[PDB]
């Protein structure tokens, strides 16, 4: 009984594309008894690690915590969605890679910073001048230095 | 590449029970490189997408603020509140039908441009010159224009 | 107690310009003891007649309802506020300038009709378009042609 | 001329009452030629001015808008809630002294960049990276080499 509207047993299923780098399965279902399709996301029973925070405090991963971070250094960039969400599935599949049971807050730190460097650059150094903590205007240019090698 | 520890592109499925009292759709999934079991959860996505905003930022659907929009369109028109609703809910349905986490703003817009378009032509035009934002009278010409060549047809 | 900074009951006065060709009084005030310098307006509260609605119900005059109407036709408009603040004092002194207990609805209609045509011509199809409830979308040529002609 | 019957330039005071707790001066003023009776409201104007945004478009003054800009530049800054409350306080300030209906949006962030040198120079470049919409990395340098003269 698949059905969300009418509750018929028998969903028909039309698309079935592979979002995510393969992590889950976007499925285009319709129900034979009334003309309403939706779509539907198969996705692993498996857990993404606990972060390991500055303050070494356990915290559950959230992609929404992550996404806001870069999303600030992106601000007025030519960066489209798309390119976000494959950079986030791709610091998701990393952090999965690991098999850990808790990654720490630095290594998701880095691999953004891995990610926006290919994004846009301007982003990497708005990025990098929180992440990292910037005490002085010359940090800056020590950034971009590092960054023309 | 469904595999999660060795990220083998083919996963083999095993079972497939209709659990949740047919809400979800639990399966088993094997990979054939490294011969590991998993349990897969197929979900309907029914929840509304957040509204990628003008300004690019993020903010949740707002049945009122998709409303208002339409009665200010709407003013004086002979078309009933039942109507209203139904289009309202079927813009809602469309956007459920994406299956996306996040729509742009511009995509809620169009889809209550063709609803209005069905309701009322007169309506549709206030609509679309605010919502196209009109800098000279001659736009609305234009759009009248562009309306009275599909009637033709 | 006028300063509304550091809440000073004594308020000194330094200047005093009339402004809007007199219907107001600009002064400059300097806290005693915060030294903040501040605008405060004098303005003369008058009786606006009673609004004889389409439906020939009598209503108090209602500056919001008058100003919200004109800010739904000038949504994203490049018209300044000053220049809407203006088109609202002067359709009110049109309105005092009758000299009667009531006016109807659809003078004012009109009178707002005749700043939004100086104000954004775009903006006068949209309040037109509602104030003389369009029933055919041919109702928004005729109303551009009504312009474009007689001036 | 502040009759506005007659339209006479001098008219005479007669009461001068205060709006609860002093926040307004009531007056009852009387005309000299048509010998009306009127009465005067000086309050406040303590209202902020519309801001006249990048696309000429015309908002209400948002405090929120403001300091979450420069809360998000001032990340792990070491600047007092205080000092940017006074900061926030003194561009309000300044926004009414113009006297104008409506600031463009152009001003108001001229008036944070101004405020954010005497606060934080790394919150500074921060800013001007998103408000003056860096587009190069060389635009960082640009705007340290600017700010290293002084
Ligand atoms: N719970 C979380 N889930 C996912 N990403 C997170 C989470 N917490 C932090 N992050 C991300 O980790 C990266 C680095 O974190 P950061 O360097 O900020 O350290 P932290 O110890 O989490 O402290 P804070 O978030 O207060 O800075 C950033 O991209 C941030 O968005
Ligand atoms: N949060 C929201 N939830 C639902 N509908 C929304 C929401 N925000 C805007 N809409 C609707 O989206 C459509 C188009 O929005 P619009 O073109 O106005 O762009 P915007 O970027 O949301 O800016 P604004 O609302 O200031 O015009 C309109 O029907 C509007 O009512
Ligand atoms: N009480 C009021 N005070 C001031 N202006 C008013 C008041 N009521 C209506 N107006 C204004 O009068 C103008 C014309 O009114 P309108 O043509 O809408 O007629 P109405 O009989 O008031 O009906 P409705 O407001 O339901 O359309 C508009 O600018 C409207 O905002
Ligand atoms: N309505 C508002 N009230 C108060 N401050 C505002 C408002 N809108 C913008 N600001 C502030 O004005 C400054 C400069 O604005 P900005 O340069 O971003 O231009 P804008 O035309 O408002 O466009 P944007 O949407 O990109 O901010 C910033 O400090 C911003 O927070
Ligand atoms: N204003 C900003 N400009 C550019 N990058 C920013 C900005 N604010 C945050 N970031 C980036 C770099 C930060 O290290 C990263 C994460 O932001 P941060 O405030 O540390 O919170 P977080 O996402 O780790 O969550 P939490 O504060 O709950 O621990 O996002
Ligand atoms: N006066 C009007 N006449 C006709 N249609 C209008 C009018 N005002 C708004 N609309 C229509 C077209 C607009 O693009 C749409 C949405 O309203 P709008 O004021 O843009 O805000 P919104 O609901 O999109 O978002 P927000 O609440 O964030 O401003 O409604
Ligand atoms: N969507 C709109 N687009 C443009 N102008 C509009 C719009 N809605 C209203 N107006 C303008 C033209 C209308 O004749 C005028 C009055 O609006 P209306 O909704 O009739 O209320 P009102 O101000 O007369 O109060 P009330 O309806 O309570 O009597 O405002
Ligand atoms: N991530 C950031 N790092 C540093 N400064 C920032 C960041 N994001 C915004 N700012 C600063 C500089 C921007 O010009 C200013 C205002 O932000 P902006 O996105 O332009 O919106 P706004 O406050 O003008 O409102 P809106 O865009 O909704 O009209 O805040
Ligand atoms: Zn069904
Ligand atoms: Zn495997
Ligand atoms: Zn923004
Ligand atoms: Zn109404
Ligand atoms: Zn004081
Ligand atoms: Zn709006
Ligand atoms: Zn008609
Ligand atoms: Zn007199
Ligand atoms: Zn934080």
């Amino acid at each position: 009984m698949h059905c969300p509207f009418c509750f018929a047993v028998d969903t028909k299923v039309i698309d079935s594309r592979l979002v995510g780098e393969g992590s889950s399965v976007r499925r285009r279902r319709q129900c034979l008894v009334c003309n309403e399709r939706f779509t539907t996301f198969e996705v692993a029973e498996l857990v993404m690690p606990r972060v390991v925070k500055s303050n070494d405090v356990r915290e559950p991963f959230n992609e929404e915590k992550l996404r806001s971070g870069m999303l600030r250094a992106l601000e007025k960039r030519p960066v489209s969605s798309d390119d976000v969400e494959m950079a986030i599935n791709h610091i998701k599949s990393q952090l999965r890679a690991t098999g850990e049971r808790e990654v720490p807050s630095k290594m998701i730190g880095n691999l953004v910073m891995e990610q926006l460097k290919k994004l846009d650059k301007v982003a990497y150094i708005r990025f990098a001048s929180v992440y990292r903590s910037f005490e002085d205007i010359k940090d800056f240019g020590e950034e971009i230095a590092r960054l023309e090698d």
